[PDB]
């Protein structure tokens, strides 16, 4: 087992900015709560020791698995028990335990102040003092806030950030130039976070197979025109590249994310001529293209999809000699020619098949069987298809924040155990569902919906297995990863919750209120209305509109009044007794 340097390797691989990243992004994500400056220190050494072995691949420590090598560091930090001591214990552990220890611990909502963004002037001036140490707090606050962040694309993120403020610290006016387009990066880097979570989530809860299927439909839908076996290829190694990445082994994940990039670049003939644009471009452009490529168009002359799957002799045969090469082949053609479905619509299409066919291959006439089984698909089409369509509508009508008020009070009562910062977090994520979508295409409106409500919904699953109350939660989120969404969309109303008592410190408001913009005191009215419903269920929407109403009246009233604690002293109390009069 004389072998190279694994982390000269690694760092030749990358070069040492892409490195340095990589690192101080694996730390954030192990250790979530340690300042910034503990990490730079970290950061300095294994930089240090990679700089070392790469000049005598001999040196001390150079043949270490790169766990060892983080482990051990981490291990000799001196305040290291003060923090956690969740992770005290794991530094007496021995590899492999100690790694898994480490994984274990990743918190998916850590106690800590929400990012709080500076004053243009301030932030601007930051980054001009010093650039390396700015961008190295953005890799750091977001990696330990997101735990499971795709590491490659956080130091995209990283640049596109860079290029905002080179453009706007210079122009006249700082703050207007920046504040939407940081808005705007931050909005798609909690969608990169949300989607990554979810191929981590699919990987280590229901295994390789679900998200190998899963990105089969997928890149079958983008790269229509490839050949299975290509396809085949690339789900495979970016089914290695997750798995790296959800695990903190991010340097050989980003190594063989690059690998993967050169490769259909190499072979963009034969995969879509959509990749021109992309693969000419530098690694983290070239590879943040490719990952969200707009669909290829459908390739001509496809044969009628039933003739391979429902009318060849070969069916049964070909379903119980070869399933999964059979199945594989059904999603990649059902797929490439059907763009317009969701990714899990296209699964559980899938699944609809392979039960039909475990049926009817056991009777004595199989094709009698499954003769109309894609026929039979159109009931689980229509169904995403009227949620779409009355969602929409109903976002069309109220706009954004009423829309957050409705799956708000719509949530609430479907599982009202749940906490309630997640449902409000949940809600407006829903919400922000509907902004998104509803204005695209029809052609492209079913995907755009039910994979982000997948990637939604995944949050709620996160959350809840950390802070465990109900019992619906749980089992929707265990019990089919495709399913869910219906799942969730079928909950009624819990009728056996018991209604909360109203805590009397829940409008008692310090006017420390009066300096939350208006964005943020939208979300103390939508924790106000979840709290509401969970103390009374049954509650109508003019009713809790007019509690709302009359708490925006109250912030309305006293934050503009001179000395608001004499303003708010004296209307808190009565909101709480004026509550109870209108429920
Ligand atoms: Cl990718």
């Amino acid at each position: 087992e004389a072998h190279k340097s694994e982390i000269a390797h690694r760092f030749n691989d990358v070069g040492e900015e892409h490195f340095i990243g990589l690192v101080l992004i694996t730390f954030s994500q192990y250790l979530q709560k340690c300042p910034y400056e503990e990490h730079a220190k970290l950061v300095k050494e294994v930089t240090d020791l990679a700089k070392a072995c790469v000049a005598d691949e001999s040196a001390a420590n150079c043949d270490k698995s790169l766990h060892d090598i983080f482990g051990d560091k981490i291990c000799a930090l001196p305040s290291l028990r003060d923090t956690y001591g969740d992770v005290a214990d794991c530094c007496e552990k021995k590899e492999p335990e100690r790694n898994e220890c480490f994984l274990h611990h990743k918190d998916d909502k850590p106690d800590l102040p929400p990012f709080a963004r500076p004053e243009a002037d301030v932030l601007c001036k930051a980054f001009h003092d010093d650039e390396k140490a700015f961008f190295g707090h953005y890799l750091y606050e977001v990696a330990r806030r997101h735990p499971y962040f795709y590491a490659p694309e956080l130091l995209y993120y990283a640049q596109k950030y860079k290029a905002i403020l080179t453009e706007c610290c210079e122009a006249a006016d700082k703050g207007a130039c920046l504040t939407p387009k940081l808005d705007a990066l931050e909005g798609k880097s909690l969608i990169s976070a949300a989607q990554e979570r979810l191929r981590c989530a699919s990987i280590q809860k229901f295994g390789d197979r679900a998200y190998k299927a899963w990105a089969l439909v997928r890149l079958s839908q983008r790269f229509p025109k490839a050949d299975f076996t290509d396809i085949s290829k690339i789900v495979t190694d970016l089914t290695k590249v997750h798995k790296e990445c959800c695990h903190g082994d991010l340097l050989e994940c980003a190594d063989d994310r690059a690998d993967l990039a050169k490769y259909m670049c190499e072979h963009q003939e034969t995969i879509s001529s959509h990749l021109k644009e992309c693969c000419d471009k530098p690694i983290l452009e070239k590879a943040h293209c490719i990952y969200g490529l707009h669909n290829d168009e459908t390739p001509a002359g496809l044969p009628a999809v039933a003739e391979e799957f429902v009318e060849d002799k070969d069916v049964c045969k070909n379903y119980e000699e070869a399933k999964d090469l059979f199945l594989g082949k059904f999603l990649y053609e059902y797929s490439r020619r059907h763009p317009d479905y969701s990714v899990v619509l296209l699964l559980r299409l899938g699944k609809a098949y392979e039960a039909t066919l475990k049926k009817c291959c056991a009777t004595d006439d199989p094709h009698a069987c499954y003769a109309k089984v894609l026929d039979e698909f159109q009931p689980l089409v229509d169904e995403p298809k009227n949620l779409v369509k009355q969602n929409c509508e109903l976002y069309e009508q109220l706009g954004d924040y009423n829309f957050q008020n409705a799956l708000l009070v719509r949530y609430t009562k479907k599982v009202p155990q749940v906490s309630t910062p997640t449902l409000v977090e949940i809600s407006r994520s829903l919400g922000k569902v509907g902004s998104k979508c509803c204005k695209h295409p029809e052609a492209e409106r079913l995907p755009c919906v039910e994979d982000y409500l997948s990637v939604v919904l995944n949050r709620l699953c996160v959350l809840h297995e950390k802070t465990p109350v109900s019992e619906k939660v749980t089992k929707c989120c265990s019990e089919s990863l495709v399913d869910r969404r219906p799942c969730f969309s079928a909950l009624g109303p819990d009728e056996t919750y018991v209604p909360k008592e109203f805590n009397a410190e829940t409008f008692t408001f310090h006017a420390d209120i009066c300096t939350l913009p208006e964005t943020e005191r939208k979300i103390k009215k939508q924790t106000a209305l979840v709290e509401l419903v969970k103390h009374k269920p049954h509650a109508t929407n003019d009713q809790l509109k007019t509690v709302v109403g009359e708490f925006t009246a109250l912030l309305d009233k006293c934050c503009s009044a001179e000395d608001k604690e004499a303003c708010f002293a004296v209307e808190g109390p009565k909101l709480v007794e004026s509550s109870k009069a209108t429920l």
